[PDB]
């Protein structure tokens, strides 16, 4: 008995992205395994890291340390709801699937606003607790991203560079800096260009992979991988 | 006359960014430059795309390609349509904000992805050297939890270029802008008071001669060759 969040970063449920999202929940509910989706878009998650994020007296309230403040309502148990509602589902998870278009080489806002603001010290990571010591150490991440470039842009010698290039700030510096082992990405690329038939084996891929998922080796999540 | 825009992502203003953003204030000010600061968390600034950013002139709602006509029909919304103003009219834009995750906060992530728009920012074609922001120079300054020793290759997080690439090239030279060498504060919360004075005087020194800086080649070499 395995569980699943899916932290899906959509507007449109009809877009390739809510296709994706929608694979992974009728494939892995299929299979048995305890499913949540947290649709950002349709919760509006608040993306910014405000001292709403902490309910009642702040430890200082004439000096606002969000990263000190957050870790101490944390420990005190202060934190908004929005934020312990998302802590909740991520601690029962064995998996956290992420499915988002890439926006500027990196996550939608409202995405960043989530990583920003679930991942807290004393929830995700503490001084120890880091990369392969994290405190979600033993739980598995994996990036679901979709693309405007296509695979050939995307290469050492093409203008984007390395697809893996920009997974470095994802995969590394929060999913593994908080002790996720990360299963390799599944890039979808240049859904919109595609033809039809190339779109629907993307979906395919995707719903292949996830048939197996949990018998996966995460990748070493090194500098070396990332950028050769 | 030169003018520059701070992009300005932090809570509290007696912060060492505050401080930081309000050094670069006074120093460009008293070289007589014209200074615009967007306080995107006192502006309370919108951070998700939503179709709320196209304010008028379907079924199935892509982000980009309604962004892109609103822009043409001049139709975005106003918080939008007023950072583009601001960028239009600056010689130079820095962004100074700490780093989250390896990147921008949300609400700075936010301002790229909402005001960066096609048509405004870059076309296809039209994007790196033919961006639509060519002639314009952009520099980050951002602030670390993590040491410089931290940030080296052989240091638990990488090399600091590696975390600028999304940024830098991805984000900023996409859009045509020449960037200027980052400037990065490591570690102020772990520095001494000294050491703290002295990156901030560091900061206000380098901007007495910003406008005879040559930006980087911003290229994969420039951030991975070593
Ligand atoms: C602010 C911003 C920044 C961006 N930055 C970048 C960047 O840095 N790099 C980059 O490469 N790209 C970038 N993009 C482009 C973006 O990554 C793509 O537009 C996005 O990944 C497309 O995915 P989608 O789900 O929105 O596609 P959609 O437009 O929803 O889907 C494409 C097509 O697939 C169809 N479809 C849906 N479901 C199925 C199905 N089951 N079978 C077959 N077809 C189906 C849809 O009907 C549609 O015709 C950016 C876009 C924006 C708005
Ligand atoms: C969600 C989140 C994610 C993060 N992710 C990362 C990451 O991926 N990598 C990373 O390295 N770090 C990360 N951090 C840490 C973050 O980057 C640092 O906390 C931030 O950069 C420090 O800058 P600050 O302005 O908030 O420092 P402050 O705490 O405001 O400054 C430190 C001290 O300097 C003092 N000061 C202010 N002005 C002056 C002055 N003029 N002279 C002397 N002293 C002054 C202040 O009073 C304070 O005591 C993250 C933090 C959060 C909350
Ligand atoms: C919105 C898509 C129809 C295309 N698109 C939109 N924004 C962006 C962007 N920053 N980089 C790109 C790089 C290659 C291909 C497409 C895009 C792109
Ligand atoms: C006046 C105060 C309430 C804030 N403040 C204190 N010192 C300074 C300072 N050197 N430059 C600034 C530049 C812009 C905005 C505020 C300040 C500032
Ligand atoms: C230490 C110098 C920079 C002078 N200075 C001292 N305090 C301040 C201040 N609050 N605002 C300013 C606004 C513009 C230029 C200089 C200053 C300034
Ligand atoms: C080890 C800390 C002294 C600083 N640090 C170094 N890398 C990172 C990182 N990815 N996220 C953080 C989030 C909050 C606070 C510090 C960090 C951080
Ligand atoms: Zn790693
Ligand atoms: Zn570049």
């Amino acid at each position: 008995g395995k569980k699943v969040l899916i932290v899906y970063a959509h507007q449109e449920p009809k877009s390739f992205n809510g296709s994706l999202k929608n694979v992974a929940v009728d494939e892995l509910s299929r299979q048995g395994c305890t499913v949540t989706v947290s649709d950002l878009y349709a919760m509006n998650l608040e993306p910014r890291a405000t001292d709403k994020d902490i309910t009642g007296t702040l430890s200082n309230p004439e000096v606002f340390n969000y990263g000190v403040e957050t870790h101490e309502a944390y420990k005190q148990r202060s934190l908004a709801s929005d934020i312990t509602d998302e802590q909740k589902k991520v601690r029962e998870a064995d998996l956290v699937i992420f499915q988002f278009p890439l926006y500027w080489f990196s996550v939608p806002a409202i995405l960043k606003g989530w990583m920003d603001r679930v991942l807290c010290q004393g929830f995700a990571f503490d001084i120890p607790g880091f990369y392969d010591s994290g405190l979600l150490q033993g739980k598995l991440a994996l990036l679901s991203v979709t693309t405007g470039g296509t695979a050939e842009m995307y290469t050492k010698t093409g203008v984007n560079g390395d697809s893996r290039y920009f997974l470095w700030p994802l995969q590394h510096g929060t999913l593994h800096f908080c002790g996720f082992k990360v299963l390799a990405p599944q890039i979808s690329f240049a859904p919109e260009i595609a033809s039809e038939e190339e779109r629907k084996g993307m979906v395919a891929a995707w719903s292949q992979r996830l048939q197996t998922i949990w018998k996966e080796e995460p990748i070493p999540c090194t500098a070396h991988w990332h950028f050769g």
